[PDB]
């Protein structure tokens, strides 16, 4: 129905600035290839696991112990990502509250936040829109670096509090009963994107942007950054690896098809990404023509690209207040939907392990939301964009790829792809097929391992638009990244130590399904013969 139209904030906010940073059309090849190779198979696998096991993300490993750390890693990654996603909803709320006027604040250089170097056009950042973004919302000119953070800005704290309160009151009494937060997330993004796409092709100088978008230069390939970014964006926008798909599938009809769900979700994700890229590059070409500069020196390459691009296109339409209000309401709805999904995933995954948290939902929800608010207090300071840049690089970078790789390895090699394909035939009626099984078993681990190894080997020091972080910010970032990657060996060691027996009865009590326990004494254990390990 309308619950398959999964359009996320990572498709409207994050894809545009990753596509512009990596050249343009030289970014869609590693994206589409990675989609085909590993996004659909893993989305299918996650949907099938969640549907069949009828449980959350951390207690879903009742089919194979020694692997519960994969759930605790994706529970922590979800937390880290919500400490910075709620600051992009606060920005949207600030812009929406500033949009209620007949003279938009991002059109003139005669305000109190304008530097005397403001040039009206009639990396830069001396334009009215960039000046507004960097000096009236962020107040970044009062910070010198990550070492000089400053105090939180009250005008953004008052917007963060509203977001936190809304999230808590939407999550405090069970899950939302559906069809309340998505009947507008489904329709509005497509209408707004269509209007922007049809309007932006008639602007002067948009042809250059379109040509730059539909042009592939191969020198940008053969470099690690494009492939790493494409893989991370796939496993950020498809929803896999965050533990949300399993929790969502845990509440569903048993015989609901997931083949069609996976195909439709992937196709719509690709279409929306392509349309967003087209619109963004058309606006970029327009601005490049207006300022008489190249298309590569006209806009920032950071996380605030849309908040400088989209207002510029809005200010050219007829009735630029109605459209601004519509666009920012759409952004707010998308952000609220994504935050609700992530927080629900966390709460369910933590309340399935322990039974004392299932009768204290108010207190637990309050705890999670208040922790998120307190930890997000760091990103609304006068130098919070640096912290947001650190967290948007190291919270789900190599760690998410490692988690997905470990989950795929675990399932396909230790539980058995034969059993995985035999319990899907038991609940749908058809056996997956050769392509899906081969894809999972051999093609997903290989490419995921290649990406992880290349990312570790070819690391690049962190920078923000000519600003170079001190050499300890990278250490802090790697410490954040390894905080979830280390939970997998630790749980294996603890589980191995906590049981009793020899090497046998310990290596085998944590590799067989929990239900299949009274066959260890009989020694009827499949994983030890070679014919388990030659699955097709
Ligand atoms: C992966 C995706 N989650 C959905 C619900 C599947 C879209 C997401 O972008 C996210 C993940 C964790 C936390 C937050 Cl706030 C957002």
């Amino acid at each position: 129905s309308v619950v398959g139209f999964a359009v996320d904030l990572a498709n409207v906010w994050r894809f545009p600035y990753l596509c512009y940073k990596n050249g343009g059309g030289a970014f869609l090849i590693p994206y589409t290839l990675f989609l085909i190779i590993a996004g659909m198979p893993l989305f299918y696998m996650e949907l099938a696991l969640g549907q069949y096991n009828r449980e959350g993300a951390a207690t879903v490993w009742k089919i194979c112990p020694f692997f519960k750390g994969v759930g605790y890693a994706v529970i922590l990654i979800a937390l880290y990502v919500g400490f910075y996603y709620n600051v992009i909803i606060a920005w949207s709320l600030y812009y929406l509250f500033s949009s209620f006027t007949l003279n938009l604040p991002w059109t003139d250089c005669g305000h109190t936040w304008n530097s005397p170097n403001c040039t009206d056009p009639k990396k830069y950042k001396f334009t009215p829109a960039a000046e507004f973004y960097e000096r009236g919302v962020l107040h970044l000119h009062e910070s010198s670096g990550i070492h000089d953070i400053g105090l939180p800005q009250w005008q953004l704290l008052l917007c963060l509090m509203v977001v936190v309160i809304v999230l808590y009151f939407s999550l405090w009494k069970g899950v939302k009963t559906s069809g309340k937060v998505v009947w507008i997330t489904a329709t509005l993004p497509y209408f707004v994107l269509f209007v922007l796409l049809v309007h932006g092709v008639t602007l002067p100088g948009a042809s250059n942007g379109i040509n730059a978008y539909l042009h592939i230069d191969f020198y940008r390939l053969k470099e690690a950054t494009v492939w790493i970014d494409a893989a991370t964006q796939i496993f950020f926008s498809l929803g896999a690896g965050f533990g949300v798909l399993i929790a969502f599938a845990s509440y569903n009809k048993f015989d609901n098809n997931c083949y069609r769900d996976a195909l439709l979700t992937s196709s719509i994700n690709c279409i929306t990404s392509f349309v967003s890229g087209f619109a963004i590059f058309s606006i970029l070409g327009y601005m490049a023509h207006e300022h008489k500069v190249n298309i590569e020196d006209v806009a920032t390459e950071g996380a605030g690209l849309v908040f400088i691009l989209y207002p510029e296109a809005i200010s050219t339409l007829s009735g630029s207040t109605f459209w601004a209000v519509v666009f920012f309401v759409m952004l707010l709805a998308l952000g609220l939907d994504s935050s609700m999904g992530g927080m629900e995933a966390v709460i369910t995954g933590l309340a399935d392990d322990f039974q004392v948290l299932k009768r204290h939902r108010k207190l637990f929800t309050f705890g999670v939301t208040f922790s998120t608010f307190l930890l997000a207090l760091f990103c609304i300071t006068k130098g919070g964009i640096y912290v947001l840049t650190l967290l948007d690089t190291f919270a789900a970078g190599t760690s998410i790829l490692f988690a997905v790789l470990m989950e795929a390895i675990g399932v396909s090699w230790f539980y058995g792809v034969d059993r995985f394909s035999n319990d899907i035939q038991q609940m749908m009626g058809f056996r997956p097929g050769l392509y899906w099984r081969l894809c999972w078993k051999f093609v997903s681990p290989a490419f995921l391992l290649f990406v992880v190894v290349v990312s570790i080997i070819n690391f690049k020091p962190l920078t923000y638009d000519d600003y170079i972080f001190p050499p300890w910010a990278n250490w802090v970032g790697w410490g954040i990244a390894l905080s979830s990657m280390v939970l997998v060996p630790i749980y294996v060691i603890y589980k191995f130590l906590s049981t009793q027996g020899s090497l046998w009865e310990r290596l085998a009590y944590g590799i067989t399904p929990e239900n299949e326990h009274h066959l260890v004494a009989q020694r009827d254990i499949r994983q030890f013969q070679l014919q388990h390990w030659l699955a097709i």
